């Protein structure tokens, strides 16, 4: 398995990697949120599916866009593509809003366990992070 890229997005104090990678079966996506030593977690989606995800992020940028000052998420969705399932949940907290992204398999075993599978960006960065995602798929391709 060769690695053909690699990007970083630092999104206020939280660090996250996107590689795109290739092994016999095709190029793949993979996207880590990092901890303090090691990768808290990571999705892996072909580069298919990556294009689907980037036009997601989309939807999700421009509903925070237009959300006004803050006073059950603000808004969920959900991705189906290769016995594998992905859950974005714009969601706001204390420290504020966030767009988590859990993958789990769609049927099989596993069958909805999502363990070093969630990562949560903060809403601020998702912008650059659909960019550089969009970057990546201008590269390379599928």
């Amino acid at each position: 398995t060769q690695e053909l890229a690699s990007k970083r997005v630092d999104i206020q104090n939280k660090r996250f990697y996107l590689d795109v990678k290739q092994n016999a079966k095709g190029r793949f996506l993979k996207i880590a949120e990092v901890g303090a030593g090691g990768n808290k977690s990571r999705l892996t989606l072909s580069m298919s599916v990556a294009v689907e995800f980037r036009d997601y992020l989309g939807d999700f940028i421009e509903h925070y866009a237009q959300l006004g000052p803050s006073q059950r998420a603000l808004k969920s969705e959900f991705l189906v593509r290769e016995n594998r399932k992905y859950y974005m949940d714009l969601k706001e907290n204390q420290r504020g809003r966030f767009l988590r992204i859990r993958q789990t398999v769609n049927r099989g075993p596993g069958l909805g366990s999502t363990q070093g599978q969630t990562i949560a960006l903060p809403a601020q960065g998702l912008i650059e992070f659909r960019d550089a995602l969009a970057k990546l798929i201008d590269d390379y391709g599928v």
